C-alpha cells in the first residue's frame, strides 16, 4: 500500500504561534526515512502554502475565519486527490482545525468512512458557543450533519458539506470538555471513552467497544485524527493546550497498534505537535519522538518486534 | 445539598510541622470558590482554632496525648452540628489523626455509616503497637468496635466511643503497613484492596467490590477519608510519609467519581497535605491541585465534562 | 528455606563499564540485611573474582567471548553447587550475559526448570544477528535447545549445554525487538507478553496465562531472570538500554508477588543495574531500591503487609 505525507504548517486556529513547525520538527526526527523501513511505500509531497487573506476580520467571536477556511478547502483539495488515487494519507499538523480539511477530502472518496478522534478535548465548540473565537476548538462542529444550520456560515467555509453523523464518530481520551460541548454530545449521542470510561474499562476493553460499534455492521475506512495532548503532558508536553490525567505513552501505542490490526485505516492526522512550547529541549524531544513512534506504530511497527517476511534469520 | 467546609489546622499527630497549613493553601488554590461553581450550596465554617494543653507529657510512647484528644473532641462536636443540620461536611485537613473527630462526629448522627479509607497506610496501630508514638498512625484503633479495651485509655481521649464495627471499612491503596496492623487487619477480617490487589482487578472491579461489600444489604451513609499519599508522590509529593507505587491521578479521579454517582457522600476528609514538604514550589503546585480535583470531583465535576440541566447551549 | 547470594560484577557483555559495580551498590543498600529480616536463612557467599583472559580477540562480531563464556562457566559452577544443597540462588548482576551461566548451573541440578525472562529485550540474538559482538543481547540463544547448531561454535562456550526447550521460557516486558530476534521467537513459537498483551490484558491475566502455560501440566522449579530495564525508565533509569514505556514500578512488584505465591522460586537474577548511568545521584538511588524492593518480594514481602506467625500483636 502507498503512504502521501502531506504537511500542513499552519496555525491561524489557535492563539499561540508554533505549531507551523510541528512538520517541520517530526522530518527532523526521522519520521519519512523510518516509515521508509516499514512494508510500506512512502511519498512525502511537501508542505503545502497556505496563502494570508489580508485584512481577515472576526466573524463576531471566531477569530481568522477566511485564512482557516482558505487552508482548509487547499488540504481538502490534496487529500480528496491523493486519496483518488487508492494512497493514504498523513497529514501533519501545525493545529487541529486542518482536520476540517483532511476530513472532508477524505470524506468526498470515502463517504462512508468513521472518525476515531484521541484528544482531550471534544473540539465541537460551535461558532455561537466558543468562550474564544479559537477555530482549533471547533473542528467537529464544522464536520456534523447534526450540526448543519444550528450556527451561522462563517466566511471563508461555505464549501464544507457536513460529511459525517453523530453515529460515524468516537472520541477517546477526553478530560476537558467546556458545558456547552458536553450539552452538544449527550444532546447528539455520540460515542465516548473519557478517560473515566479507560480507568474503569483498560484500554483493551476500550478499543473493543469502538470496533464493535463503528464497525459491527459494515466494514469501512478508518479516518484517525490524533491530537497529540490526548496524551498526558509527561509524555507530550510540548502542545498548546496540555491537560493532566492523560493517555500513557502505552495506551497509546495500544490505540495505534489495534488500529493497525483492522487493516482499515485510511487517513490520519498527527497534531497539535508545537515544538516551540517546550520547557526545555528534551521536552520538545519527548514530544516529537512519541509522534514519530505512534505515526510508525499505525503502519506496522509492533512493540514485540517485527521480521521481514521470506528473510530466513538462521 | 448543602457543603459546610471545616479547616482543622492541626499537626501533633506526627513529628513534621507543616500540615497545619494544609487548610490554607487549599483555600488559597481557590477550593472554596471552586466548589460554589457546582450544583452545591457552601458554606465556608472557617478554621478551627485549637487550644494548646500545656504540659502534655506523652502517655507511654504516645506523643501529645492530650492535645491531640482535645482537639479531636472539638471537632466532633462541630462535625456533629452541621452533620444534623443535614449538610455534608468536608474537613480540611492537617494529618490524619483528626479522623478520629471527624468520624465520630458524624457517627452521632449517622451511626450506620460507612468508611472507605484511602491511604498507603492502614493507620490501625494501637498504643501498644505503635514504633513511635505518634497519633496520626493510630486513628481507626481508635473508631473500631472490635479494639476497644485492647490497649490502655489515653490521656484527652476518654469521649471517644468506638463507632464503627470492622465490617464497616474498607482500605484502597495500602502498600506500607507494619507487621502489628497487619496482624490486626487479618485478625479482624478487614476488607482492602492493596496496590496488588488494585494491580491484579483495575480500580474499576476495585470499586464495584468495594461497593457491593459496604452497600450490598443496607444503602447507607458513606465517609470518605482521604490521605493524600494514598496517591504515588508523583502525583502527590508535599506529604510526611510518601511511598512510591501508589494509586495514579486517574485512579485517585475514578474513586471520587464513582463515590459521588452513589448520591451517598456523608463527610469527606482531605489529609496530610503539607506545603513545606515540598522540594520546589511546583511539588506544592502539584499536590495542592490534585487535592483540589478530588474534592471536586467528590461532588459532581466528571472528566467526560459537565453542563447546568435547563441551558440549552444552542 | 536457604537463600545464598551470588555477586557476578561483571561487564564484558556490554560496552558501558558500570554493571560490574550494580553487586555493590546493591549490597551498600542493604539488601542482603532487609533479606535476613524475611522468613528466609540468608548466606552472602559474596562475589564472584573472575580472571580475564590476555589476548580475547573478537570471535567475528562477537565481542569478548572468552572472557564470557569463562566468567560464565565459573558462575554455572558456583550456581549448580549451592543448587546442589538445595538453596535458592540469587545472582546479582553486573549484564544479562551472566544468565547463561546462572540457568546453565541451574539447570544441571534442576533440569526441567521453566524460564520467566522480564526485559525489554529478548536478548535471543546469535552471533550471526546481532548487529554489535555484544554478548549482553545474546544470552538465551546460548541456553535454547532448538538454536543448537544454528550458529557457529564461539571460543569459551563449549562448555555450555542447551538445557532449556523454546517450550519452558516466558517473555514479560517486550518492547525493543530487533528484526532477527522476532523472527526467532515467531518461528520457535516462544510464549511472549510484549508491553501490548500486558496493555490488552493487564498484568493480573498476564502472570494468570503465563503460569498456566509453565505450570498447567507439571509443577516445576522457576528461574526468575530480571533484566531491570523491564521496567520504564522513570523507575530503574540507571540501566544500559533504557527503553521508554514500560512495565510499571506497580507492575513489577506484582510480577513478583506472584511468584512468590506460587511456592516455586527456584532462582533469581537482579541484572543491568549500573550505578555509573544515573544522571543525578537520586536516578542511582531509584534504580537500586527498586531492585531491592523486587528481591524482598520474590522472598515474601507483601505490600499488604506481613506479620511474624505466632506472635499476637495485642
Ligand atoms: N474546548 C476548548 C479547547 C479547544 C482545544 C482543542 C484542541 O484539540 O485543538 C475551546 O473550545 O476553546
Ligand atoms: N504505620 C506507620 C505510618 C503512619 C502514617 C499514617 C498516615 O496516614 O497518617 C506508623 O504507624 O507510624
Ligand atoms: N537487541 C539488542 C539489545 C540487547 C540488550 C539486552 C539487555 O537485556 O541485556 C542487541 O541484541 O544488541
Ligand atoms: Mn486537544
Ligand atoms: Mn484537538
Ligand atoms: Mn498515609
Ligand atoms: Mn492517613
Ligand atoms: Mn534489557
Ligand atoms: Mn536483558
Amino acid at each position: 500500500k502507498p503512504i502521501e505525507i502531506i504537511g500542513a504548517p499552519f496555525s491561524k486556529g489557535c492563539p499561540r504561534g508554533g505549531v507551523e513547525k510541528g512538520p517541520a520538527a517530526l522530518r527532523k526526527a526521522g519520521l519519512v526515512e523510518k516509515l521508509k523501513e516499514t512494508e510500506y511505500n512512502v511519498r512525502d509531497h511537501g508542505d503545502l502554502a497556505f496563502v494570508d487573506v489580508p485584512n481577515d476580520s472576526p466573524f463576531q467571536i471566531v477569530k481568522n475565519p477566511r485564512s482557516v477556511g482558505k487552508a482548509n478547502e487547499q488540504l481538502a483539495a490534496v487529500v480528496a486527490e491523493t486519496q483518488k488515487n487508492g494512497t493514504i494519507s498523513v497529514v501533519l499538523g501545525g493545529d487541529h482545525s486542518m482536520a476540517i480539511g483532511s476530513i472532508s477530502g477524505h470524506a468526498r472518496v470515502h463517504p462512508d468512512l468513521a472518525v476515531i478522534w484521541v484528544d482531550a478535548h471534544t473540539d465541537i465548540n460551535t461558532p455561537l458557543t466558543t468562550s474564544s473565537g479559537n477555530l482549533a476548538g471547533q473542528p467537529v462542529a464544522f464536520l456534523l450533519k447534526e450540526l448543519k444550520g444550528k450556527f451561522p456560515d462563517v466566511p471563508g467555509f461555505s464549501w464544507v458539506t457536513p460529511a459525517i453523523s453523530a453515529k460515524d464518530i468516537v472520541y477517546i481520551g477526553l478530560r476537558d470538555v467546556d458545558p456547552g460541548e458536553h450539552y452538544i454530545i449527550k444532546t447528539l449521542g455520540i460515542k465516548y471513552f473519557s478517560m473515566t470510561e479507560v480507568d474503569k474499562l483498560g484500554i483493551g476493553k476500550v478499543m473493543e467497544e469502538t470496533f464493535s460499534y463503528l464497525l459491527g455492521r459494515k466494514k469501512r475506512p478508518i479516518h484517525l485524527s490524533f491530537d497529540v495532548d490526548g496524551l498526558d503532558p509527561v509524555f507530550t508536553p510540548a502542545t498548546g493546550t496540555p491537560v493532566v490525567g492523560g493517555l500513557s505513552y502505552r495506551e497509546g501505542l495500544y490505540i495505534t497498534e489495534e488500529i493497525y490490526k483492522t487493516g482499515l485505516l485510511s487517513g490520519l492526522d498527527i497534531m497539535e505537535v508545537n515544538p516551540t512550547l517546550g520547557k526545555t529541549p528534551e521536552e520538545v524531544t519527548r514530544t516529537v519522538n512519541t509522534a514519530v513512534a505512534l505515526t510508525l506504530s499505525a503502519f506496522g511497527t509492533k512493540r514485540e518486534g517485527n521480521h521481514k517476511p521470506e528473510t530466513d534469520y538462521l
